[PDB]
């Protein structure tokens, strides 16, 4: 329970201090091993039968360690980080529909997922942007379903969707015209998807 | 947390084990005795970060466990357990929201709550009859303003809804013309809060 989450933490800064600084082909592998010691963690705290809480804050902890990776490296590293961010959110949200988390918590986990992407898209390139866009709508996709399984209000399956579709325009601000109508396309499959998970609730 | 629940079960069995047919008035404190150890848990649960089911587990094993001191005893004696049966129920609901529990979860709990209550207006009187679906009445509002507090959807909550008004038009089959307008007055006020809280 609370031993398990300063186990992790404390593993998890040892591997974030390692290869911050120190090789990009090393940093993808720390990543890895940073994004399954926290797996693990996240799966041991469901089988001791911990809180939504702390399995929010665990999971939170290990978003933005694999953030700082991201920023301070090439957007080729970013890119790969991204994959890895994007895979462990889809860990810990699917982690808390399972301890029995409330649609606040599942709201807040994934509202810091979404955000750290946009920071590594914001950050990047065009093509670096365009990238993590479609990261960023596949994972609130993700977030969405989880909210409409785990019983959630339309009013908070409404917000969370708000969140990523401002996310995505927040990308379309800082870039030219052929990114706009590349983003304009994942809005509309986006705004898509919420609107059935909404009529299904 | 796991810890926690299994020393818990075992007071409240030992406690159960106690006064099961043995006497009414040791009942009603081994009762008292035995609520006041599980509310006592369930906030140690909360303060140590327990998983909701674990919370929805051990509350459920003590309304169980103070619906078989109701059952084997006198009338007197159920409406006294099905007061602290429901008192409870609202303590183990609360602590669900506080430890951010799913609206599924609080809808088990409170179900599980709401037939226990019914279960004890079981093969009872009518005068006992009115007395639980007051009861059942007020806690069936405590569990749909909590599932309206954690963001659930209407569906869920209308469900809750249908179970409480369902358990009492149970009450009131097989029972007197004086007590079906009795649980009808009920029905309608119980009616205008889920409409409420849907809203």
């Amino acid at each position: 329970p609370k031993k398990i989450v300063k186990d992790a933490k404390e593993k998890l800064e040892k591997l974030l201090e390692d290869a911050k600084d120190g090789g990009e082909e090393l940093a993808l592998d720390i990543a890895e091993e940073l994004a399954r010691e926290a797996e693990k963690a996240l799966k041991e705290l469901l089988r001791e039968g911990a809180s939504p809480e702390l399995i929010v804050d665990l999971a939170e902890t290990a978003l933005r360690a694999l953030l700082e990776i991201a920023k301070d490296g090439g957007e080729e590293l970013a890119l790969d980080i991204a994959r890895i961010l994007a895979k462990l959110a889809e860990v810990a949200l699917e982690v808390l529909l399972k301890d029995g988390a409330s649609p606040k918590l599942i709201v807040d986990l994934a509202k810091t997922a979404l955000r750290a992407l946009l920071e590594i898209a914001e950050d990047g390139g065009e093509e670096l942007a365009l990238d993590i866009a479609e990261i960023l709508a596949e994972l609130a996709e993700v977030a969405l379903r989880v909210l409409l399984k785990d019983g959630a209000s339309p009013k908070l399956i409404e917000d969370l969707a708000k969140t990523a579709l401002d996310a995505l325009e927040e990308i379309a601000r800082d870039g030219g015209e052929e990114l706009a109508e590349d983003i304009d396309r994942i809005l509309r499959k986006l705004e898509k998807v919420a609107r059935d998970v909404l009529r299904k609730d």
